[PDB]
């Protein structure tokens, strides 16, 4: 097809839940439109003084109803926190894909979803591990070397919350975890229209997302499988064996 120039605004919002295939749905995105989407990865290697922001942000967001004065305000923060991006996807964004919504009209929306129990254990791997699993002493080693402190896990598991709208959740506590992200994705398709939605399961891969975004299927490239909880631990490992991310960079080429 024709290449033609288009606007660096945010034109995708991905309402998707962390472990449903986000980060290969940002490199997809970046693959089409060739600007930066956004993602926890983006906060982790490229933004971390943006976790106080979305911090900052969750804390306000209560008193956002659906133009009061204070919405406006943290509409303006949200808008500024993605200037120069075209999409977002992950935690801490898609809590807030109703808002965004609203500040980008003439975005479409996107909700990526996969089998719940396969999502439950891909979260308990890399994401969300219970308390006395004896893995999360290793992530938690690892990210340390990643410059993540507590304030990491404060803004994932608050956005995680905010995403369920929950005031309090118990984390180490599946049934509640499975029954969130079922109401979680529910709603999503009960609130957006369905001319503006897309669900994307696992596997899906480039023509359904091109066809809903008019766009040609980037030629010779596979659409992106990336972020595995395999991956992951490999990279959680790698981190705490060579305590550098700078030494071991060039091993995951696609992921980071
Ligand atoms: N193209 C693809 N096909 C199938 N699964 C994919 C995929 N891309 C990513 N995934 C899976 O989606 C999960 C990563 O999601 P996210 O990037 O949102 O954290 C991983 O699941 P597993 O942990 O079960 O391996 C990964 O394997």
């Amino acid at each position: 097809g024709a290449m033609i120039e288009s606007s660096t605004t945010i034109q995708v919002i991905s309402a998707g839940l962390p472990r449903t295939g986000t980060k290969s749905l940002k490199n997809a995105l970046e693959i089409i439109y060739h600007k930066p989407c956004y993602h926890m990865f983006e906060i982790i290697f490229n933004k971390q003084s943006d976790i106080i922001k979305w911090q900052n942000l969750i804390h306000d967001s209560h008193m956002i109803t659906t133009l009061t004065t204070k919405t406006i305000a943290i509409y303006d923060k949200l808008k500024e926190l993605l200037d120069g991006y075209i999409a977002t996807t992950d935690l801490p964004t898609c809590g807030f894909y109703k808002d965004l919504m609203n500040i980008y009209p003439n975005a479409k929306v996107l909700l990526t979803i996969r089998d719940k129990y396969d999502w439950l254990h891909s979260l308990r791997k890399v994401v969300l591990p219970k308390s006395n699993d004896p893995w999360k002493l290793k992530i938690e080693e690892g990210d340390k070397v990643l410059g993540l402190n507590s304030d990491f896990y404060k803004l994932s598991e608050d956005s995680l919350k905010f995403a369920f709208q929950k005031d309090d959740l118990n984390f180490d506590d599946d049934q509640v975890l499975l029954e969130c992200y079922d109401e979680y994705n529910r709603l999503v398709q009960e609130t957006v229209p369905s001319d503006r939605l897309l669900v994307l399961r696992l596997g899906d891969g480039w023509e359904p997302l091109c066809k809903f975004l008019n766009v040609e299927i980037p030629n010779g490239i596979d659409y992106p499988c990336v972020n595995s909880h395999h991956q992951m631990t490999q990279l959680t490992e790698q981190l705490i064996k060579y305590k550098s991310l700078d030494a071991i960079i060039h091993m995951f080429p696609d992921l980071i």
